[PDB]
């Protein structure tokens, strides 16, 4: 995991986008 480690953050972060999307409409509506 020396290089291209961003893959983990990008792949995992992509999941957050799902919640942030809805939470943003309700939590930040």
């Amino acid at each position: 995991h020396s290089d291209a480690v961003f893959t983990d953050n990008y792949t995992r972060l992509r999941k957050q986008m799902a919640v942030k999307k809805y939470l943003n409409s309700i939590l930040n509506g």
